[PDB]
């Protein structure tokens, strides 16, 4: 999982709307990808992180990309997350997927997977149309990424691209 | 070369101010360290994002951080480089030490080495005052990082720490 | 297989990246290399001193030195134990190349296999960019080398050489 | 090793259980033995065949008929493909015996070791409770034998054995 | 006569159709083979078996497949069991050659031939249309072989040759 | 890389004009060819040597000879030096190729790549139109060859040659 | 001479206080041995190492081991050295038995002793309390041992013999 | 033998004066010493290069460095050389040492030795007072040196060594 | 090379009459040959025996026998020696072929060759014209053979012969 | 057995005067030796040459010279044929000892035996005072070597030791 | 080596001012050699007598005569026993050469070691200009020779000699 490579096939289902769905890499065939990892569902940290991609999602949708968030929890504990009201440290509504890896295997094969405890580490990959990652960010488990910052660099690699 | 573990060792010639000098992972132990990669001396793509911490540079020492930029060239290179004046496409002065990797082996080990062209991908690591890498960015070859977005990541890796 | 003549050929398939590749003694002519037998793959005893190599194995590198680590096994083998993650005594990622002896050839011509159990003693060789083996250590079936020990003495005859 | 004369003897480790265990041709003695060979572990092409006999193993239990899997591996080895799920190109739990051929000896005493790689045929033996063989297959490396069949020829020298 | 290897060679009198013919290994170049060997015509034991390839002889042909039995009688033997009725133990219009082995020297080559009564034992080759042998079996004199196995390797062979 | 043999095939970018060119063994076919090594770009040592060719290149033309520098820098340093004004150390209007070796791959077959710092030797080499060696140098880092003398040499085993 | 075999027998005149005493492998019959060879006497390369461990001899007699020098020289030539003070390159003082190998036997019974020049190489073996070697090393001539490691080699094969 | 090692020990009869003389490597310990190879005593195309050195031998001695030229003839030959006039083609007095490598092996191991007629090419070695190679030029078999060139090298290297 | 097996064959330049000219050992089928070696050109010890075969030389002309000399020197040698009047030591008029031996190659086939100093012995070989070799001396370096014994044999082995 | 090494070893009975007597090569230390072999006894071809050599006999004792014949016959034939008058083709008296070779064994080891038939060629060796060979002859079976040449041949080896 | 052949080669280093150097058999031809063998250095029976050839040196060098002293010790004890003042047992300056014999070749051929202990015999050799031998002196280890005696013997057979 490094950058000129294909990015990893991928299958899981995800919380799409409020329903489940089978999501893959092949979805997202011609279509830019914001694939990002986050630890634990119900964690005290990471709320803040996803939900402002939730919100942005729109931002990417225009310049032509998704956003799927994906961590080794149930789908059955990603609902139940989204149906935590964000008043009480949940997640709310939700405007990207929700991927679950139970199986832990998607974690492993974008290599963010800390085997030790057995959850991801803070990893996005920029995924472009072909399916080639163009951009990789790995932050330790406490730390957030800016939105921001991502949405731009989506942008700039299309930008290059003509 | 991955998130939580000791960055890898590498030693080599930088052009620490006017003047050569031989610099280690070592000589950044108990400080932070933001180490990052780019592709060749002389190119029309690099430069700006060089300058940019080299300007910043001081807001890192502040916050207790060092910071070195490397690519494959000769520490030569490096310094006619630095003697290019900003107009005519060169760096000018610089405040960040300019390492050489020559032997490619330091691009080899941190996995950032094109092995086919020879010369690194933009990676930028995020390095502990214990040796750990925190932080790992990476880029294709035409795309600039955010110094500030950069900065923001080294406050807050200390922030978690305290 | 004795110190001041050339080391014996040796060929055969070797797990390089995540990938098997051929390597032979002419590949590292030119530059240092400490060559290192070990048992078997999946023993409680051998990875310890494996993993302490691939840690250290940027060190090696700066100093124009690779390592590359053997036994008796096929690089299937080889492949499986560095896909075992090191929470449950696998490899894990390894920065090494790890050659199969599959026939045994390489292990006989070095004069390090039991022909009892047909598998080979901690058998260790530094060979100098010219193919002349300038250090031997062999140690009996349970018992680990020093990393450290090993990195000091390529340094020493590289000094002695200069 | 051919049709009507005592199947060479052979020792070796074996998998038993979950664990290490000295087996020899003795243990069969009074007994139908269907030994067979394999290349390596953890190839692509080996696991169905091997899975295939250990699920229909009770079927040769029941009509008093011995199943073991031999191949030129460490028990190391054997016990690790174990220990991979099926999954994950495993074999999982394992409802017959699986010898190690470290030695290369066994498969060397059947006739079935390709000297050159250093790995055995596909062959298999049908040795009878006198320690006579009744039946042997070989197959070229890529092609797996039918289980179904087998069993068919083990109850039909039964059958004319009475 | 073992397996990657080519088939020895072999020429004798063969009852192609009511006729006798001469055949060698090289009429069966780029075709497959199946070559296999029985005791003696007119025992009580062999005819079940010949008559199961006769019958199922076209389905070989349609796979680009000859079939030829061999026995070390001679080929007027093989007339009259061919024109002895199905009805009183004989084997009637017959699909495939039957080649007489007189010499005994063809089953000798293939190593079937016991030498202490004279006779050969069920073997049986596969070889393919560039005359390697790519399978095996032999069988004690009391026991036969199952046709429909045979045909599914031979299939199986040609499947991972394209 | 010896004196009677053809010289290695070589594929690389080089500064031909002031501008890029892929330039390979092939375009000298029927020519002679002077290749030439040099350590580093931007020493202060190597210049003057460089110059020398650069300024005698048209009597090398005159007698049907190319002059090819080479070095293990980009040949974007290349074009940096170039276009430095001889003046303050740079080389000035070229009348040689400037071929780039990245990958150190050139110097490695012609075997004047020191590997321990990772830079060419002062090596030349003079190729005959039909790729033969007909004549090396090497000197040592520190010690610059004479053109005049390069140039009589080139003369001479034309003279020789009919 | 390899490891898991006994010692070869060794009998001599060896240095033992500032006295000569008859010494064999047999004086060393349940202890541990350290038996390492040096090159010639009065070297300005060998002094060091051998003092080094004279020093932590004692070290060594705590955990039950020996320490014996060898070399090819009389043992005429060892007092000598011991006689000469630290100061003007000698040994001085010396806790550690040094052996003579007038016959050059011991040291082409330890296969260490090249014919050519009728020297040791440094060659060292751990003998255990039965007479077996557990660990060689052999350096070429001019490179000295850890002391501190072999220490922690002995120490390491007591605690897995208990 | 490449630049930078130290230069193959060589033994051999010179013709020294009018007299033959037992020289070697260690003579010229602590010199300079261009060593130099030619074909075969009595050509037509030696003379002329061989004398050019002979003449300014004295230049070279000034300096501080000897000069022996060698080829592949006996000393017998080399003195008969010397005694016909330089008038009809002989060399006449001479101020450097010829040696004679009868044995075809100083050429060898100079790895200047055409293997196929027996005779070395026209190689040129500047060996410095350790014993280090600093130059070496190979002309194939009919084309001169420049002795004055080489003068100018041997100064050269003293210069950067001063 | 025994007496009665055919002579090694041997090619190689000569001096014929004043000329260099290709011979081998098929341009004397059907005539008898007196192949003979000696040490080296220009030795005060060798030309007397020379000298002595060209006298006789018709002699052996007369009987239908060539006589050939040969020895490890250039064929340049050879004439030089020619060339030098017989009053200060040479040759002179010769009236016998003067074979080269340049590569050692015919003086090691014969077993004449000294490998030590690299030259021949005396030895002499009569070949009649079916090659066989009928006589052999070989004395050492320093005495001659006699020439009339030497025609004695040659007229001695003709009359056997008819 | 060649010309500057040490003649091998012989033991053997002889018949010295009448009588029969054991000698060895050692009984003939520093003296001269002509061993010279010889067919068969009552040849019709020998009897000449050996006489030839009786009678010369003191000729060479005074020039401190033995000689002694030698075949494979017994003993006891010699003795027959010495009691044979010389006018029916026998010996007479001999003043030379004739060495009987039984067993072959001497004629095998000076490399003379014919092993098809089991004789002796015509051999002769001339071995100094410390039983060094100095000069080999070898004829065919049917032709005489020269007494007096052979003594001329002795004698020179004396002068040119002197 | 015995009183009127020559005297055996020998090559070897040796102490010959306060410098090894490399001296041979040739060296000494045309001059007087008394070669001279002692036990060991550092023996207290020994010095008295190699010290005595050392003082009367000159009166030797006077005859034209050159003394050489042998032992079968490195050439460094050689120096570290020169480098001993005489009051201490030592050598002290010395004006003879001190010929090492590591190998024990030289001892040997001289026929002086005892193989045993593996050390020379007091013997003494006085060789003529022409290298043969013209005394020697062999006493048992313990007892020293007459300088004088020796000298007056080299004087006497420069008499005899004119």
């Amino acid at each position: 999982p490094a950058v000129t490579q294909h990015a990893p096939y991928f299958k899981g289902t995800a919380v799409v709307s409020g329903e489940f769905k089978e999501i893959s890499l092949d979805d997202f065939k011609g279509k830019y990808l914001v694939l990002f990892f986050y630890p634990l569902d119900f964690t005290f940290v990471c709320p803040t992180e996803i939900i402002a991609f939730s919100d942005k999602a729109s931002e990417f949708h225009d310049v032509n990309c998704e956003v799927v968030a994906v961590s080794v929890d149930s789908h059955f504990s990603h609902l139940a997350w989204i149906n935590t009201p964000r008043k009480n440290g949940g997640l709310g509504h939700m405007n990207i997927a929700l991927l679950s890896d139970l199986t832990k295997q998607i974690s492993r094969d974008y290599g963010v997977l800390l085997e030790g405890p057995g959850l991801a580490l803070r990893g996005l990959f920029i995924i472009d149309p072909n399916g080639v990652i163009k951009h990789l960010s790995v932050n330790d488990l406490p730390v957030g990424r800016s939105v921001e910052e991502t949405l731009r660099l989506v942008k700039a690699f299309q930008f290059v691209e003509a």
